[PDB]
């Protein structure tokens, strides 16, 4: 089904039956604009050049912003993906806080002026799961999608586009989709598709840039998370606890390079540890501190809108997280117009992938009872309800494939628990590549780092072999992690 050992039976199922709806782009966007048209009875075909929410909807710093209404969706749908929790913004020369309060909560703030604070409660998620439970959802109701295939070019008819050229990165073939209508939700890249439709004309793309870094919590106690300024800068800082770390606000500089591999670079680190230092002056952080780090491309429109070309491609240069729901029935309110559909749209309804029946209220419970399911199957119940937590109701698949790989997992010198996560996500997240478990499918890249180096070599072991993997792919898939690890933690790594 949704494997990723199932390719060439995903790549010839949608180039034979007609396709209704193209969508190029495995952003939260794309992901949004696929369920929700699959949802309408509009067949819809989902096109990503890398990995699902291998772009921006893997970068950002992960809130869903308070639109209030919006975010209760969002989270009901889907409590494993988001989680509320408090913020605190400090405050210097909902609850009102003083002085003396504002230090107990983080008794870490900077004294000097501190007139006191506020504290909320903010809903924090996983950007990339959250696109990839869209996704699993939109493909579980009828929704054919690809990951590593890339448009290249259209396919036009007497002046109107009908389909695209999708080049396979993992085999290196070509191949031709045909759809009704072919939307452009390519995030900071919807320009490149727009010249290929050469309809790139009035408002064009600008990008800019933002990073995060990543430091061990032992090293920045967080009690919970803390929206701050700057010293002279002028700009605020987020500082944020995950997984036992806390991942650090975002830095904004103008960005035209290349617009897939945009990193960390000393300055950008340098700005981040600095007014980090400004604001919690009793930690000495340095750049050793910094375990990890993401950079991300935000673009923005230049002389949320919606792009028609005189081909018909529909472009959406919006890009929304927390409004990426809306801002899908939108685009799916012009493709339903011009594919002439007279059905509503109903997806604030939509459970997303793993997203429980009873919604939030009714996850504590879930947690228990599927604490105690994976208990009888000889497992840890704390380390299968963390794993609950991640995966949503879909740890009893999980908990399927690691009971029934005890054995494979042994032999493969791996937890079995880690082994069942590998085939849930090749058979049911489609991951293809090292990256895809290690960055997007746990986020470990980011926030248990040491974890992908411990099982960087069991793991590559293991996909060699569940892919049959020559020398050139084995060899190739290990330099793509490697390249990375290397450029989480050191921005002076060369490429090439
Ligand atoms: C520093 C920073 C902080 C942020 N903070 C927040 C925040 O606090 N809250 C918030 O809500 N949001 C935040 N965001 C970002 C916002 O959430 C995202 O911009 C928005 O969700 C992105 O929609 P994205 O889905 O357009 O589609 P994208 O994720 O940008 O789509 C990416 C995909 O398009 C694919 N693609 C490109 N070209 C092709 C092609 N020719 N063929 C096939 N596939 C192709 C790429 O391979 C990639 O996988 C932040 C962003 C940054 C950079």
């Amino acid at each position: 089904m949704f494997s990723a050992k199932k390719r060439d039976k995903c790549i010839g199922e949608m180039s034979e039956k007609q396709l209704d709806l193209l969508v190029i782009g495995g952003g939260i966007t794309g992901a949004g604009i696929a369920l929700d048209a699959q949802v309408r009875g509009i067949q819809t075909g989902l096109v990503e050049m890398n990995d699902f929410a291998s772009g921006t909807s893997s970068r950002s710093t992960k809130l869903v912003h308070g639109v209030g209404k919006e975010r209760a969706i969002v989270y009901e749908n889907a409590p494993h993906v988001t989680t509320p929790e408090w913020m605190l913004l400090p405050i210097f020369k909902r609850y009102m806080l003083n002085e003396k309060q504002t230090l107990e909560k983080e008794p870490l703030l900077r004294k000097e002026n501190l007139k006191g604070g506020g504290i909320y409660v903010e809903y924090r998620t996983d950007d990339a799961r959250l696109t990839l439970e869209i996704m699993k959802e939109a493909v579980a109701r009828g929704a054919v999608a690809l990951n590593y295939m890339k448009v290249e070019s259209f396919i036009y008819d007497q002046g109107k586009v009908v389909g695209v050229v999708a080049k396979d990165r993992l085999t290196d073939t070509t191949h031709t989709i045909y759809a009704k209508k072919v939307v452009n939700a390519a995030g900071p890249w919807v320009d490149t598709l727009r010249e290929k439709d050469r309809s790139k004309h009035g408002k064009y793309l600008k990008l800019s840039k933002g990073v995060h870094l990543v430091v061990d919590q032992s090293r920045f106690p967080l009690r919970q998370a803390v929206y701050f300024d700057t010293e002279s800068d002028g700009r605020m800082i987020f500082a944020i606890p995950r997984e036992g770390k806390t991942y650090i606000g975002t830095t904004d500089t103008f960005y035209d390079k290349d617009i897939a591999s945009p990193r960390m670079t000393v300055e950008d680190r340098d700005y981040i540890l600095a007014a980090a230092n400004y604001m919690f002056p009793s930690l000495r952080l340095t750049a050793d501190d910094v375990e990890s780090s993401w950079a991300g491309l935000r673009p923005l429109i230049h002389e949320d809108e919606i792009f028609f070309s005189d081909s018909g491609l529909i472009s959406i240069a919006g890009g929304k997280l927390t409004g990426y729901r809306k801002m899908a029935e939108r685009t799916v309110d012009a493709v339903a117009q011009g594919l002439n559909v007279n059905e509503p749209c109903t997806t604030a309804a939509i459970r997303l992938s793993g997203g429980l029946a009873e919604g939030a209220q009714g996850f504590p419970r879930f947690l228990d009872e599927a604490s105690r399911k994976g208990a009888k199957l000889g497992f840890d119940a704390d380390e299968v309800r963390r794993l609950a937590k991640l995966y949503g109701s879909n740890v009893d698949h999980v908990l399927n494939y690691a009971y029934e790989g005890k054995e494979e997992a042994e032999h493969y010198g791996l937890p079995a628990l880690l082994l069942g996560q590998l085939q849930y996500g090749v058979e049911q997240e489609m991951v293809a590549t090292p990256l895809d478990f290690f960055v997007r499918r746990t986020g470990a890249l980011f926030f248990n780092i040491s974890l992908v180096h411990q099982w960087k070599e069991a793991v590559l072991r293991w996909m060699a072999e569940e892919f049959s993997w020559t020398e050139e792919e084995k060899t190739r898939f290990q330099n793509e992690l490697e390249t990375e690890l290397k450029m989480a933690v050191d921005p002076l790594f060369q490429v090439e």
